[PDB]
């Protein structure tokens, strides 16, 4: 009956309230994608209830164990009947769980601390005071894993050997890490959080470069499921009536804090 | 047996050679659809044959008859096995075929010829010096149509009420317009041939603003094709290698003489 909705803890698209201590259920949530279940549920007719994914991983599978962790894995093994976050639309996801077309384009991107001599990947590629790093079980650590073109692969080769880790648990992680390391530390994220961040005091980071790549995110439901369907009509429509245009503008700029 | 591609002649994507007179086959065309056709038969292991719609159309549904014209409607019809082309993911096209995730992101511009006073779609509605319009039978001339956001509703009333009519046939149409308009003409079309243009002798036009929407082109099958599912990852896999962003400097700036 109820819609079990996996998420995830990411800002601007999931936020616990301020005062969530004193609501209840989905109540307690607020952000981009509290704001696009929301309607995606009243446009095809369904009570949900929204869940933050055990392990708060996006999705990735393990090399040798083979099992996927993150929201896909909530997926992939029945857990939840849909995923709506950031969530990347890739080949390997789409193996094995459904995506809606995108509802938000994106590629990834440089964020560095204001003031560092980086202007690009090949500049980061081309020197080695600077360190730089990706998340963790995610899009953009396989985007490297797997690049052929000489920059990136360059990239991955120091990424995948540096020690300490280059690489994060979460966002908030590698935001902090460039942060607190003088303009020692680059982080590669999409440009979606890049360019959130930019506009979030203490207004200390910069999105440098054109983007690596180009995708975008979906809305995932478990292979075969019976809501994969009306979803997609969902997110066309929404996306065509301008509702996704006018939520990046309210949770990105209209809040802006810069 | 031979695979049926339907695609529209359309620079960059679809254009004969220059010598196609002594060619036969695909090999009298280039272009970017042509080159991503031979990617996805190479990967999908088929073969295949270009064919050019018919009537010169992307697709749109007669209120009158309800008949699909264009390449959506050699899909809907079972004239065409599958459609790569520049052909715009929309939701009144995803009810009756299907597509597959977007292999280009783009959205609807503005076009005007080097100096005319225009900055904006705003600036286009709250003018009457300077005629605007779209092309027929597409994604563009059905988002103003169905637009409630202020700017564009305006802009439509005007559209569709203009005399002599403000639409054209083909995006070469609309592009000569805007060139022997003196600068009286401004026309509406999606970024990727309005970045493109720009880059083409005489080098006249330029895109101004920014992007009205967000959204993709798609390769279209039949509803419940069997080369649905197989296209889709193959798209995917492309993306990933690179290929499609190789294939977009190729055919945009590579080849730009300006
Ligand atoms: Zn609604
Ligand atoms: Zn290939
Ligand atoms: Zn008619």
């Amino acid at each position: 009956k109820t819609v079990v909705v996996t998420t995830i803890l990411e800002s601007p698209y999931v936020m616990m309230k301020k005062n969530h201590e004193m609501l209840e259920g989905n109540e307690r949530y607020e952000g981009y994608c509290v704001d696009l279940a929301a309607e995606i549920a009243k446009h095809c007719g369904f009570k949900y209830k929204l869940t933050i994914v055990g392990d708060g991983k996006y999705g990735a599978r393990d090399a040798d164990t083979k099992i996927w962790n993150g929201m896909v894995g909530e997926l992939v093994y029945g857990k939840a009947d849909i995923a709506i976050a950031p969530l990347t639309i890739t080949l390997v996801r789409e193996e094995v769980i459904d995506f809606s077309k995108p509802f938000m384009s994106l590629g990834i991107s440089i964020m560095i601390k204001k003031g560092t001599p980086i202007e690009s990947a090949e500049d980061l590629s081309k020197q080695t005071e600077i360190a730089y790093g990706t998340l963790d079980s995610g899009s953009t650590k396989e985007f490297f894993r797997r690049s052929k073109i000489a920059v990136f692969d360059k990239m991955w080769t120091y990424m995948r050997s540096a020690e300490p880790s280059v690489f994060v648990r979460t966002t908030a992680e590698g935001v902090a890490r460039v942060r607190k390391s003088k303009g020692k530390y680059a982080y590669l994220l999409e440009s979606t959080m890049n360019e959130y961040i930019e506009q979030r005091k203490p207004c200390d980071t910069m999105k440098v470069g054109g983007n690596l790549d180009s995708k975008g995110y979906g809305i995932a439901t478990p292979k075969g499921s019976s809501l994969g369907n009306a979803v997609n009509l969902a997110v066309l429509k929404l996306n065509e009536q301008g509702l996704l245009d006018k939520l990046k503008n309210k949770w990105w700029y209209d809040k802006g804090e810069c």
